[PDB]
């Protein structure tokens, strides 16, 4: 089965993972250096042993591909994955006149009524973003996110480089190149970032008319993150390929610090009692070729028969 | 035996490696995505199945650790690994009055007498570098090399960041961090570089009082390059550890495009007929702790009993 590597990584961490604490003060089980391989010609690696929302995955990837960094687009697509980051900037800034949200993410799990106040406060902020173009302009723009890291790298001369755009052009002109790399790591920015990119660097490769892609993830949440990441990068390996007119080869996920939060142990064991079903299948619109102009309707997932969704808490 | 992974990578490429040409127009056998693991507590990974020059490895690493980018230091240490790059800039510039060296690297293998002319021309340039401080200042400074990428990253504000310096400080204050990353990839520079860094990115990790390091190599010459690289990065994992007062764990070498030049096939097979001996041992000076102030005499390699050196041609 196509998703075996993910189960193995999960089992493995459970078995060889050494205890290791972190920022959130919640302990974890970590390993260092791992590498999975998913033959993308066998099917699309969307977990069948637990329901993963492909809709959110598409929304987020297209956002990146547009070089966009404002929440407004994602919001219009019912995507709220990046809300806390915008919200957090709104609460620590001027004008915010409302219940003190200091430590909203952490407290939400503990104070019940607080969760109520915060959830509506959030609901309001999002509405303002979504409608007040002025507000969106200053609170919905996350700044340094994958969208601007891949397609608008700031140069020392006050200019901008479209890493993804250029790399794609190169795949077309020099497929056998070894410099097909897109970095999301800027030494100038990381020192003062809310969250340096976990999806640190990827590189393309072409051989036998097939496109492959390797992603280097400095840090991974095996339960919550990895499941999205695989699908997210597997989608791109499909997009770029389609555009360049190659076939799809395999996705290679290399890990730095792969961990499993102690509060996710039961749930992950719960998933390990499942037997993966046949993998779903991606269907891309044949009329469109400019991935930069792709839309939600141009990507279709067929035969997605998963197990119910396994619920687990976000440990900040 | 400690170096088994390297043999396996070699055998593997020979067995699953698909043909793939490149810039030098010499064909290669490539694979995409590999990952070796060397437990550094078992010994120092310097190849015993073929003599590797640890002297050059030390010279080069210290050069990097000093944030230096000029050939003069390396020259004083009889190191000529980076000569062609300096020489190449001298020949394509003004003032060069002598035999046209256009395509010296490639031609050297073909025109015998040419090799003679070029070799002495080189000998002269190096002497000028080594003695004329003015000359060295403009022809010996390679510019963007690991030394300035690790310890003098140019920011958009015309400043400079000491990635290595800072990361080291972090290991001391926050060992369990997942942001211990040093990048040698600058999207602003790669577009116009003679050779973008093959040793693209490394990340540190600390657990159980042991320091580990993973290196991401976008491109590798399995015969000539990989042997140096392992030892080079294994030395650093030892240096930083010593400084931070941790123990050494393991070195993890992840590969993007790992290849074997077609003109190295015989020689690599030749090496595969060998049986690795016990690994050598690194001995660091206990009195010094500032790796930035380390010198050739502060690093000692014990029990290095290798097989003779296997000769193979440099395919540009
Ligand atoms: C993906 C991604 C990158 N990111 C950014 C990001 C930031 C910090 C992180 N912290 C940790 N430990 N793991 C992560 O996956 C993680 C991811 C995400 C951020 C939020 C959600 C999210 O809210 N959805 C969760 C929980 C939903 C809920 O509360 O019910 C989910 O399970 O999908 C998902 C991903
Ligand atoms: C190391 C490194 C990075 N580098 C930079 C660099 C640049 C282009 C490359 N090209 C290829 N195919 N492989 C490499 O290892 C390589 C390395 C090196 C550059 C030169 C030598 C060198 O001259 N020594 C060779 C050959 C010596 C000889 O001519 O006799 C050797 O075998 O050591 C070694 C390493
Ligand atoms: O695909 C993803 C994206 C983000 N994160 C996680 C990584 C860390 O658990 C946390 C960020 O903490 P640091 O690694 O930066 O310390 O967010 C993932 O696990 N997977
Ligand atoms: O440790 C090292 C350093 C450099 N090179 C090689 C990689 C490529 O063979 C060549 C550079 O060519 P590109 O990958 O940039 O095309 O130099 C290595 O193999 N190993």
């Amino acid at each position: 089965m196509l998703e075996q590597p993910y189960l193995d990584l999960a089992k493995k961490v459970l078995d060889e993972g050494h205890f290791k604490p972190d920022r959130t003060h919640t302990g974890t089980y970590s390993i260092f250096g791992h590498q999975m391989r998913f033959d993308l010609s066998k099917g699309f690696p969307l977990l069948t042993t637990k329901k993963v929302p492909f809709g959110l995955i598409k929304s987020e990837l297209l956002w990146f591909l547009h070089g966009d960094t404002n929440i407004r687009f994602l919001l219009q697509h019912r995507n709220h994955i990046w809300d806390e980051w915008a919200f957090e900037k709104w609460v620590k800034s001027d004008e915010y006149h409302g219940p003190d949200m200091t430590d909203f993410g952490h407290r939400s799990q503990k104070d019940p009524e607080f969760a109520a106040v915060y959830h509506e406060e959030m609901a309001k902020f999002d509405d303002r973003v979504l409608h007040d173009d002025a507000f969106a302009a200053k609170y919905g723009d996350l700044g340094l996110v994958y969208g601007s890291q891949w397609r608008a790298w700031h140069t020392s001369k006050g200019d901008t480089i479209d890493q993804l755009g250029d790399v794609i052009e190169q795949i077309k002109t020099h497929p056998y190149s070894r410099r097909l790399i897109v970095s999301a790591w800027n030494p100038e920015d990381v020192p003062t970032m809310a969250l340096p990119p976990c999806h640190t660097l990827y590189q393309f490769y072409v051989n036998d008319g097939k496109l492959s892609l390797q992603l280097y993830q400095r840090s991974a949440d095996i339960f919550l993150g990895v499941p999205f990441c695989i699908a997210s990068y597997a989608l791109l390996t499909h997009l770029v390929a389609h555009e360049c007119g190659l076939e799809v080869g395999e996705f290679i996920h290399t890990f730095g610090d792969a961990h499993l939060y102690v509060n996710h142990l039961d749930q992950i064991k719960e998933q390990l009692s499942r037997t993966p079903r046949p993998a779903p299948t991606l269907q891309l619109n044949p009329d469109k070729h400019d991935i930069f102009d792709f839309d939600m309707k141009d990507i279709k997932l067929l035969n997605y028969d998963p197990y119910p969704a396994i619920k687990a808490p976000v440990a900040v």
